[PDB]
C-alpha cells in the first residue's frame, strides 16, 4: 500500500505513535517519507546482506527474521514479510521496540539525515488528527 501523507498521520497516530518516546508524530511521518516514500511493499537489500522492510524501513539484522540474513536477531519476534503489510500494525509495534532501545530514532539513519532538527510538524500540517 502507499500511503498519503496525513492518511498515514493518522494512521500512525491511531497505532500509538504520537509521542512515543517523546518523539512527536511529524518525525515518524517524515522518517517514512524518507525511508520508504509511505510504501509498505518498500524492501532494500545492504551491503552486509542484511535487508530493509516496509513504510519504516526496520532491518532484518536485528529486528526481524528473514531466513537469509546469517547471524542476525529478530528481536520483534516477526517474520520481516509482516513488515509489508498494508496494516502497519507489524511495523509500528517493533518501531516502538527499535526507538525504545537506546539512541532513539537515530537508529534510522534517514530520520538523522533529514528530519531530526527539521519542521517536523510540517508533515503534519492540514491533516485531521
Ligand atoms: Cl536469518
Ligand atoms: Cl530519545
Ligand atoms: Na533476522
Ligand atoms: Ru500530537
Ligand atoms: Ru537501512
Ligand atoms: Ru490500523
Ligand atoms: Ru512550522
Amino acid at each position: 500500500k502507499v500511503f498519503g501523507r496525513c492518511e498515514l498521520a493518522a494512521a500512525m497516530k491511531r497505532h500509538g505513535l504520537d509521542n512515543y518516546r517523546g518523539y512527536s508524530l511529524g518525525n515518524w511521518v517524515c522518517a517514512a517519507k524518507f525511508e520508504s516514500n509511505f510504501n509498505t511493499q518498500a524492501t532494500n537489500r545492504n551491503t552486509d546482506g542484511s535487508t530493509d522492510y516496509g513504510i519504516l524501513q526496520i532491518n532484518s539484522r536485528w529486528w526481524c527474521n528473514d531466513g537469509r540474513t546469517p547471524g542476525s536477531r529478530n528481536l520483534c519476534n516477526i517474520p520481516c514479510s509482516a513488515l509489508l503489510s498494508s496494516d502497519i500494525t507489524a511495523s509500528v509495534n517493533c518501531a516502538k521496540k527499535i526507538v525504545s532501545d537506546g539512541n532513539g530514532m537515530n537508529a534510522w539513519v534517514a530520520w538523522r539525515n533529514r528530519c531530526k532538527g527539521t519542521d517536523v510538524q510540517a508533515w503534519i500540517r492540514g491533516c485531521r488528527l
